[PDB]
């Protein structure tokens, strides 16, 4: 199965944080993919990060733990990767 940990940002500026496994969504892609461009999305769930895991152990321990860790220290998991500058949005520059 497809283990992907998304980690969106709320809002109220809470990370969000839960991993999916569909892969409804995958072929869901390609099936849209025909005839139809990648622009899709509006808010408020702003993607910080995407953990991809092909293992089931890590997959469940990574969001049980994530689950398990405080502010503090879910901070420094962003700040270990996921950082503003990895965003890679937009901000100003061309």
């Amino acid at each position: 199965m497809n283990h992907y940990v998304y980690i969106l940002e709320c809002k109220d500026g809470s990370w969000y944080t839960g991993y999916t496994t569909d892969v409804d969504r995958r072929i869901k892609k390609h099936a849209s993919g025909k005839g139809a461009k990648y622009t899709r999305g509006r808010g408020p769930f702003r993607l910080v990060a995407t953990w991809a895991f092909p293992s089931k152990e890590e997959a469940m321990r990574w969001e049980y733990e994530v689950k398990h860790l405080s502010r503090r220290k879910k901070e420094q998991l962003v700040s270990l990767k996921g950082g503003p500058y990895e965003n890679t949005t937009k901000l100003s520059t061309t």
